[PDB]
């Protein structure tokens, strides 16, 4: 109740900024998350005993992979924290509860492999869930952890409020499937430009929430250049491991996953910032103007990758 989490001065200030890096001290990340829930949601949203037990169960069910790990989870929750805090009056009490939990849980039990590799491997999960394979798994993992004795952080919601939050979390996690982003952002673009966008329309809020999830998921591209560059190594470590596994099945991987084409990474980054990241943050800034700092950092990082290609680093 009267127990607040407090951060050291530099963190307390820097955590409010979009480009905050959560640091290399794993043992501080749970406290960083609880801090963000308390400021974003209230010290009443969750029983602290249950929240702490939920957080530690979520951490245990993230694997020791180079990128899709517990640090990614907390990083993606922080970006959502920053969006929510810069957009106070736009989101409901339920949405603010659900979305930080959704971000913490969005890659639960990730093995570091794409939906593609699961399908070509003929992994059991690709028979259970024929599209958004890993994302349906991440939501299933979230529901299972919530149902562990003492882990139901939502228990003090009403029956209807509980159903609404689980549906917010389900849609939020499914939307982190990048295959679904292109269509989602096209529809948001058409709607904002014809002016038909209506945030009282539930189907419209769903689309906007989904774009916020893509924005948060991709947020390594919105950090200081050294964070962005050092995260890129972790991202490619997984992609290249996946390409190795493709070659073991007798399939030449796409260049993205071929460690033989290390050289082409800078040009692949331009394509990705131009095809995915920049349009994601542009449409987000059109719908929620206070998220402009993400667009600006993303553009700065595109310019840095341009500088690497020109051999100036
Ligand atoms: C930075 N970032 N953050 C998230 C993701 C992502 O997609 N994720 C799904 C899991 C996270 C990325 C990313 O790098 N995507 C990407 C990189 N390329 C390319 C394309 C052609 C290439 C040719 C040669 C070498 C490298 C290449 N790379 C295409 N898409
Ligand atoms: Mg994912
Ligand atoms: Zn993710």
């Amino acid at each position: 109740g009267l127990m607040q989490f407090t951060l050291p001065v530099r963190l307390c200030k820097e955590i409010e900024l979009f480009h905050f890096d959560i640091g290399p001290f794993e043992n501080m990340w749970p406290g960083i998350f609880v801090y963000m829930v308390h400021r974003s949601c209230g010290t009443s949203c969750f029983e602290l005993e249950k929240l702490c037990r939920f957080i530690m169960s979520v951490k245990k069910n993230y694997r020791r992979v180079p990128y899709h790990n517990w640090k990614h989870a907390v990083t993606v929750a922080h970006c959502m924290y920053a969006i929510l805090q810069n957009n106070h009056t736009l989101f409901t009490d339920l949405e603010r509860k659900g979305l930080l939990i959704a971000c913490l849980c969005h890659d639960l039990d990730h093995r570091g492999f794409s939906n593609s590799y699961l399908q070509k491997f003929d992994h059991p999960l690709a028979a259970l869930y024929s599209t958004s394979t890993m994302e349906q798994h991440h939501f299933s993992q979230t529901v299972s952890i919530l149902q562990l004795e003492g882990h139901n952080i939502f228990s003090t919601l009403s029956s209807s409020e509980y159903e609404q939050v689980l549906e917010i979390i389900r849609k939020a996690i499914i939307a982190t499937d990048l295959a679904l982003y292109f269509g989602n952002r096209k529809q948001l673009e058409e709607m904002y430009q014809t002016g038909s966008l209506n945030l009282n329309n539930q189907s419209h809020r769903d689309r906007v929430i989904g774009l916020m999830m893509t924005a948060c998921d991709l947020c390594s591209v919105t950090k200081l250049w050294p964070v962005t560059k050092l995260t890129a190594n972790d991202i490619y470590a997984e992609f290249w491991a996946e390409g190795d596994e493709m070659k073991k099945l007798g399939i030449q991987p796409i260049p993205m996953m071929d460690r033989d084409k290390k050289d082409e990474v800078p040009q692949g980054q331009l394509g990705f910032y131009n095809a995915v990241a920049i349009p994601c943050y542009t449409t987000l800034t059109q719908i929620l103007p206070p998220t402009e700092p993400l667009l600006k950092a993303c553009r700065d990082n595109l310019s840095q990758w341009e500088k690497v290609i020109r051999g100036e680093e």
